[PDB]
């Protein structure tokens, strides 16, 4: 189909999306860059969806954590969420979709902005949300490993697939975590969706890199970077830590089953056969520039080596 500007998508239905693509690459995005408002729209689409229980209720990826953002934002493992959902709400308010597709379109687009990263599958068409998601709902960086894992996996998730959504912290930062230090980074680099991620947070922790009594937040091996006490775990314990190193330098695994695993997050609650697919209006990501490494000074003895099945890599380190 051919849309009113000469820019064509396989769906014609798909074309409204046009005016949005470019209103939020230059306005939410800062001229199609990998990040602050990219970093917070992927987390936004993983507070939005992840507030699916069938116990509890919650209708998953449904514009919700916006259209009930007095009771969402309020919760604390929304802390900061705020900001994004006051900087999105504006744009869903100006053009014709739900809140809920704008979430999700808004995350796509963000990670095809950033370097080594994906078109995630978009589709268009959820209704607006009808109720607020159950608080308890979003896991927290002092949450177990057990309680992650129950939670991930009570919204459909296995182990295997917490790590792949986990790629996501490697274009990532916190604001919260340490208020001393906000935008301090989980990898080193955080404008760049690679594997350095899954090598540096298995490095030995040396240093906080602000304050050191902070709930969820464990020692970082480099100044600038903050770990997450879940992502420490995570690399570590025995039902993730093999999943974990099988993603370091290994960039086309980190692609597909983000991306996969992505789609399914952004569907969760929505049944795909009565939305539109719409994949190919998201733009294609640049490449990686690009390459796994050890940081300045450091060696393979500085990796806590978790995985009894396979040695970690023999990776080098920057000059
Ligand atoms: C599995 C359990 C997870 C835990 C415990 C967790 C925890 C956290 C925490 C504590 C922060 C920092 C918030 C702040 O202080 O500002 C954060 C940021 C973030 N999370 Fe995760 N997260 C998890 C999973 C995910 C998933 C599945 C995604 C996929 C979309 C995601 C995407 C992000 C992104 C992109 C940021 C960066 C936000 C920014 O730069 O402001 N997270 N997460
Ligand atoms: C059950 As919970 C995700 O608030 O630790
Ligand atoms: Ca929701
Ligand atoms: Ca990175
Ligand atoms: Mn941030
Ligand atoms: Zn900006
Ligand atoms: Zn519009
Ligand atoms: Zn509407
Ligand atoms: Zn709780
Ligand atoms: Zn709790
Ligand atoms: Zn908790
Ligand atoms: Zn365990
Ligand atoms: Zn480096």
């Amino acid at each position: 189909a051919t849309c009113d500007d000469g820019r064509t998508t396989a769906n014609a239905a798909c074309c409204i999306l046009f005016p949005i693509l470019d209103d939020i690459q230059e306005n939410l995005f800062d001229g199609a860059q990998c990040g602050e408002e990219v970093h917070e729209s992927l987390r936004l689409t993983f507070h939005d969806a992840i507030g699916f229980s069938p116990t509890l209720g919650g209708g998953g990826a449904d514009g919700s954590i916006i259209a009930f953002d007095t009771i969402e934002t309020n919760f604390p493992a929304n802390a900061g969420i705020d900001e994004i959902v006051s900087a999105q709400k504006p744009f869903v308010a100006k053009h014709n979709i739900s809140a809920g597709d704008f979430i999700q379109f808004a995350g796509a687009v963000g990670v095809s902005n950033c370097p080594g990263g994906v078109r995630i599958p978009f589709f268009l068409g959820r209704p607006d949300a009808v109720a607020a998601s159950p608080d308890h709902l979003v896991p927290e960086p002092f949450d177990s490993v057990d309680s992650i894992l129950a939670r991930m996996g009570d919204a459909g998730f296995s182990p295997v697939e917490v790590v792949w959504l986990l790629a996501s912290h490697s274009i990532a930062a916190a604001d919260k975590v340490d208020p001393s230090i906000p935008g301090t980074p989980f990898d080193s680099t955080p404008e760049v969706f690679d594997s350095q991620f899954f090598i540096e947070t298995q490095l030995k922790g040396r240093l906080f890199p602000g304050t050191a009594d902070n709930k969820g937040e464990a020692q970082s091996p480099l100044q600038g970077e903050i770990r997450l006490q879940s992502d420490h775990l995570l690399a570590r314990d025995p039902q993730t830590a093999c999943e974990w190193q099988s993603m370091v330098n290994n960039q086309p695994k980190i692609q597909n089953r983000f991306a996969a695993t992505m789609s399914k997050m952004a569907l969760l609650g929505q049944d795909k056969t009565k939305l539109i697919d719409c994949s190919d209006v998201i733009p294609t990501p640049p490449a990686l520039v690009g390459a796994a490494h050890l940081p300045a000074g450091f060696s393979l003895s500085d990796v806590e080596q978790a995985c009894a099945a396979t040695p970690f890599p023999a990776l080098t380190a920057d000059p």
